[PDB]
């Protein structure tokens, strides 16, 4: 029943079951991630100067992604802004429970926030691919040997010129084990810059526009966390 608990049991069933263990995991209610709300860091970040700027200039079509969306409170958030937005779980019960919880939703209502059954490597990136993507307990959710494919997908899920946020968290230094695995600034991106072989500035794929110290973190995520922007190039 203790955070700690949940947690060990969490990473067992992982260890058994791989990937499926994540649908058992909804499924029996050890969900400790789950914090019932958006983090503070994304709303303070999309009220900024830079946040306004970035929503102001969206196009009428533009989509967002939140990949891992869980209860998929980002998800409702972005949605509320007037983005299409798509929240992507593998489990169909995290789907479910997000569509409960955001059942009285304006944006689910009218179809412009839609919760799906999505497994974030295999499915289809529509044509026009993604105009804001969103990443917060996703990357840190993952193996350490899939952050590489995370980074890959990032690539072509965002089209040229559009913008990934990554919520990173939690920076906990050199703790091992996950998830939630330790993660920090570079190891994202590493994964976002792919291979270099030149061993060159690594700013091929993206600019990293601004990388801070949120303001107002949960009490809990103080110190372990920073929010970054990325802007898709090439
Ligand atoms: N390949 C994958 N594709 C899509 N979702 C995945 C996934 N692997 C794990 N997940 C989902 O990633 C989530 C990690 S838990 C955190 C969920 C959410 N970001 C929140 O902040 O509450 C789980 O819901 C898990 O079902
Ligand atoms: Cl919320």
């Amino acid at each position: 029943a203790t955070r700690d608990e949940k947690i060990t049991y969490l990473r067992k069933i992982i260890g058994d079951k791989g990937s499926d263990a994540w649908d058992v995991a909804w499924q029996e209610g050890v969900t400790p991630w789950d914090q019932g709300k958006i983090q503070p860091p994304l709303r303070d970040f999309i009220e900024s100067n830079d946040g306004k700027a970035l929503v102001n200039k969206k196009s009428d079509n533009a989509r967002v992604l939140v990949p891992g969306c869980g209860k998929g409170y980002d998800a409702a958030y972005f949605a509320s802004l007037g983005y299409e937005t798509l929240g992507a779980d593998l489990s169909s019960t995290a789907i479910e429970k997000a569509k409960e919880f955001w059942a009285e939703s304006p944006e689910l209502k009218s179809g412009k926030l839609s919760f799906q059954t999505l497994d974030f490597f295999k499915f289809e990136v529509p044509e026009a691919k993604y105009d804001l993507v969103y990443d917060y307990t996703f990357f840190c959710a993952l193996p350490p040997d899939l952050r590489a494919p995370w980074g890959a997908r990032m690539r072509e899920l965002v089209r040229p010129g559009g913008t990934l946020i990554t919520l990173v968290y939690p920076i906990d230094g050199a703790r091992s084990g996950g998830p939630p695995y330790s993660i920090d600034v570079q190891k994202v991106t590493d994964a976002l810059q792919g291979s270099e072989e030149g061993s060159a500035e690594p700013g091929k794929y993206w600019t990293k526009v601004l990388d801070i110290v949120p303001q107002t973190s949960s009490p809990d995520h103080v110190g372990r966390e920073r929010l970054v922007v990325w802007e898709r190039i090439n």
